[PDB]
């Protein structure tokens, strides 16, 4: 229950990495039990080709014929070819070994990586605004290369290491005379706890430096910025003179922070040194005179500057794992809650007998924010044209955003046909609706695919049927390849009302029970519109249709509107009667009228 | 005259790097010859130490009492401690070495830094152009610390490993039997050819492992930044799977790229094993059989390993040279040539009797860009008030820069007193003459010292007379830490026309000849200027000024303005004869005093 990190870390891992594989479950647990069999081999090689170093020197002193020599020296030359020099070379079964892991690390990081990917299309658009995105993606990319990383290296240059240092310790206090063990281990501890203090001795200072370099390139870059003011009161020497005080500031503080550095390499010298004197106890101590050999000796010298080569690479992993661990509790604890979403059971998809919708005094406010609708109810037959034309605040958009099913708003409940829609489930209201956005954003990609987005798997009628149903078969023809132009934005800017169009000739590929008409172009000449909308208003047919705008040349119904002020009506009136009886659409005619010239 | 690399790098030394050090001379030349006396005895260290291995070999082989073996060992781990092991522990004399090194190092990146830093306030914006400065401050900085990083590998990395290279190979020509050198010199030969070659067949599929990485990367962003796009048409498994298969061909690529870096290791691991197959020609083969000891096998076991560790690391230098040179011409080549200034000997500074100026025929266009003057000629008294408050266009403020010497115009050069301004120096005339800004930028330092920039070292008049003289004790004694307020935009947003008034401060203590009012205040009300007016135009005294403005409650002086047109002057008349006969500005009065409700 305590803040640490063995609670959350001992709670992710009740079988939650323990299904990682079950997707190649034939042939992807025998490349890790390879990878483990390798790895115990090149362990057990690191302890056994000295031996046979050994053996080559002590059949040297102790002079043999060649048969006795040749083959000793050629199957030593093999054993140090699999398991390589020091640092040099990497081994023959290491590389091999991260050859076969490379592929099931790409299987359990694209695992990972589709997890958080597919995560971020559900737990909803309130929460769609943190400030950025492209920030919450480089920490998820990054997250996901921290966590591969890290468990890649904790389980093979971590335990593997400390598995040879309990073999070769067991070695030393088992095989010689159990005296040079207590040197290794007396050696070893001081070279891990001096390391350990001057690295949290070096990272005060390596933050300090970062922090005065930061200062010292925003003291510049905001100088030069301002070069018409420079130019201004020949004042450059000045800020010269300041620059490169600052910039001597900061060198004085980074040659303390390579000071720090210079002495940990100084220190674990000095470590490797003191424990490479006892080398002198080979020689009249019980040792190399009376009842030792020649190669006792180089069996030493070899084997422990050996086993101490990877032991200077605790540098630039400590800060690698603590960088890890942050960047795993941030893609870990800062993503997955929840929203909005209730796919409760016992819930069937929608009634579609025919396209009603109908209202029930609707409430909400935008978490304290922006005053949005209070009082709103009203009913829609099957087949109707209803404009939100008031003036320009929340509540026309409001109409827009709602019916979707974005968020819930208040005890009452919407209820398009015969059942409310906090008990039916998303899919069936994302499918059988369908709006028309102000803007369309076309992808990187050809224009044939993009109108295909809705449907699905193309079907070969998309430039016959839907591209000559919005009058758009002459502009799909003339293009540079035909028709497939592989740019959405990279490219030529295309037109205004053609993203409408096109969005349109996408709302007739998904073919809805109920429009909504959501802003219609507001970014063009209404010429365009009011020639080619019988075009556009084509798909508008024997079903509900809601629509909202300002330029009021296209509300022409004449049968019933519901102008809002405030996220309140107060009329519930219709086109005629607000012309001439409740003028509040008629004060708005008046100034519009004077608006058109 | 070959576009290459010797000619250039040829010029560039020619003297240039041979005055590096002008500044330290007493204590910065033994520095240099004492990292290079380190650096040859750590190169005479490295062939020392294996003698002394191969001395203790064969006195424990032809045993000897302890007295001539204990001091043995113990110089030999004291000389192993001079030079370290391998890769581990870095030596005692070379992180030494370049512990001596990080303050000429210091010293010549803070020289080229400030040259650069230097240089860029010199010449014409007529380059202050570049449409961004943030690329190149990173270019900048990047380039100085590729030069000192070229320089420092150069010197200590490449030379010095070859200097060993070849004293290695002279010691197994003249020392063994002139037989082992052949082997090491064909071996090293088959090592570095292999390399390059790989490592240039790496290079291209590390290229095309990039250009699928940033284009899968762009492939998902740009869908995921239309969120509403994909919750609308209910197709997200349409885009993850386009987006799978994207990473199947970018992991394909990359690991294509990892079978080209293992491929690396393979052939690096195979040509340092058959090198050291020829540890076989020292058994048999005139060799310790007949005519040579035991130690001649360790020697060569030993310092054949150990000369080959620095020939694994040419790996992750030979892009760091290519990126490092190309570094180096883009901050060589790219930010030195010329602009505009014009400091020609034989130049007084000015000649400041009176404040007259003068104009004759100006023309000027913006390199065929926007139009400008053309025929604008007139003459002002000492002590004026004159407005150029013509249509918004380039006229307007062509004169504020072009009379603060931005630019040459045509033959017709400027006089201001008695001299044209094409012949006298800069100084003086940035000095003698101040602008007051269209928006005042502060630094991001405090109130007090930001006021404090025109005269240089204020000392304590600034808060006494310039905080007075433009009524503005009050506010700056109205400061939580008295007047010490250490922000300039990082914390309050301190006011529209006080960052005028400010400025106006500014001007008042430089105490300029001739002040040239540009574009007053521009951004907020007309009540707060037409009341404190009185202490705007305080430094409005005997002396030229010229001021330009479109909100005419300013311009009342009734004595001659200056109303331009296409940068054209047509009437040259006056503010009475402009409102009564040559109606131009006129007409301007009438749609202002209609633009005033």
């Amino acid at each position: 229950a305590q803040q640490s990190t063995w609670r959350d870390f001992g709670r992710k891992l009740r079988l939650l990495s323990g299904y990682l594989w079950p997707r190649g479950s034939p042939a992807l647990q025998l490349v890790v039990l390879i990878c483990l069999g390798l790895m115990g081999l090149e362990r057990a090689l690191n302890v056994l080709v000295p031996i046979f170093y050994r053996n080559i020197v002590n059949l040297l002193t102790e002079k043999a014929p060649w048969n006795s020599l040749a083959w000793t020296v050629t199957s030593y030359v093999f054993l140090k070819f699999l398991q390589g020099g020091g640092t040099g070379s990497t081994g023959f079964v290491s590389n091999l070994r991260t050859f076969l892991w490379i592929r099931v690390q790409q299987f359990t990081s694209r695992r990972v990586e589709l997890l958080i990917f597919s995560h971020l299309h559900e737990l909803s658009l309130r929460w769609h605004l943190g400030r950025r995105t492209g920030e919450v993606l480089r920490i998820a990319d990054r997250g996901t290369s921290s966590v591969t990383g890290l468990l890649s290296y904790l389980v093979f240059n971590v335990i593997p290491t400390l598995a040879d240092i309990i073999i070769g310790i067991i070695y030393f206090s088992m095989f010689f005379n159990a005296w040079f063990g207590l040197i290794v281990f007396l050696c070893m501890s001081l070279y891990l706890t001096l390391t350990i203090v001057v690295t949290e001795w070096r990272t005060k200072f390596r933050r300090a430096m970062n922090t005065q370099e930061n200062a010292t390139r925003a003291r510049a870059v905001d100088s030069l910025l301002n070069f018409e003011t420079v130019k201004y009161y020949n004042a450059e020497s000045y800020e010269v003179e300041r620059y490169r005080e600052a910039i001597i500031k900061y060198q004085g503080l980074e040659w303390k922070s390579s000071a720090s550095l210079v002495l940990l390499n100084q220190t674990q010298n000095l470590v490797i040194g003191l424990g490479l004197l006892a080398g002198s106890l080979l020689c009249a101590y019980f040792v190399t005179e009376q009842k030792l050999q020649v190669g006792d000796y180089v069996l030493f010298g070899t084997y422990i500057i050996q086993l101490y080569m990877p032991l200077n690479w605790f540098g630039t992993y400590y800060r690698m794992i603590q960088t890890n661990f942050i960047d795993m509790e941030n893609m870990f604890d800062l993503l997955k809650e929840e929203t909005e979403v209730k796919d409760l059971p016992g819930a069937g998809p929608l009634r579609f007998q025919k396209g009603r919708i109908e209202f029930e005094n609707v409430h909400f406010s935008y978490a304290d924010g922006r005053e949005t609708l209070q009082d709103v109810s009203f009913t829609v037959m099957p087949g109707q044209t209803l404009a939100l034309v008031g003036p320009s605040g929340a509540g026309k958009s409001t109409i827009l955003r709602l019916l979707f099913r974005f968020y819930d708003i208040s005890s009452g409940c919407i209820r398009i046909d015969g059942q409310d829609i906090s008990q039916v489930t998303q899919a069936s209201l994302r499918s059988h609706i369908g709006v028309v956005p102000q803007d369309t954003v076309l992808f990187n990609d050809t224009i044939a695919d993009n109108i295909r987005y809705g449907r699905v798997t193309a079907g070969n009628d998309e430039v016959e049927a839907a591209a000559q149903a919005a009058g758009i078969h002459d502009a799909i023809m003339a293009f540079p390849e035909g028709y497939r132009t592989q740019v959405g934005e990279r490219g030529l800017k295309l037109s205004g009302g053609e993203k409408q169009r096109v969005a349109i000739a996408r709302t007739i590929l998904k073919a809805p029970g109920i429009i909504l008409l959501d802003e219609a172009t507001s970014a063009l000449d209404t010429s365009n519109e009011r020639a080619i909308q019988a075009s556009l208003a084509k798909v508008c047919a024997n079903r509900t249709t809601i629509v909202v705008a300002h330029r009021l040349s296209t509300v022409v119904n004449a049968d019933q509107i519901l102008v809002i002020k405030d996220g309140c009506i107060v009329e519930r009136g219709r086109h005629e009667a607000l012309l001439s009886r409740g003028g509040v659409y008629a004060d708005m005619w008046q100034l519009q009228q004077g608006q058109e010239e």
